């Protein structure tokens, strides 16, 4: 288990220097965003809470293909808005409810030390 805490404040400067396969050591999940929503990360924890097979979605829109549930203002929304901006630090929660059981989280948002990528972080609550 790579113990890094949900909601640190410093999560982008820890999670610089994981390898997919330290980050499936996380006790939540993390998918890695680039400007356009394509997922260049997504790891073993959030495959856990929506059934998807991690190394099968890389590489696929999210808002598009994986998770439409996140088309909205809402959430859409905020990620777009962020990367707009150059910024992005934002928590919330939300229900994942596309092919699965509504499954009630909080999904964290925030840009990574890197120029154009963005970390989505979700727990169970
Ligand atoms: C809403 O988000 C529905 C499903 C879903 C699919 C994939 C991921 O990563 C999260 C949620």
């Amino acid at each position: 288990m790579e113990h890094v805490a949900f909601g640190s404040e410093d999560i982008e400067n820890t999670l610089a220097k994981m390898d997919d396969g330290q980050l499936d050591g996380l006790a939540f999940g993390a998918i890695q965003l680039d400007g356009d929503g394509n997922i260049l990360q997504y790891n073993a924890a959030e495959g856990d809470i929506t059934g998807r097979d991690p190394k099968q979605v890389i590489g696929k829109n999210f808002f598009k293909d994986v998770a439409p549930c996140t088309d909205s203002p809402e959430f859409y929304g905020k990620f777009k808005e962020g990367v707009a901006s150059g910024n992005l630090n934002t928590m919330f929660e939300y229900t994942f409810d596309y092919q699965m059981t509504p499954t009630k989280v909080k999904v964290h948002m925030k840009k990574a030390l890197s120029g154009d990528s963005y970390w989505v972080f979700v727990k169970r609550v």
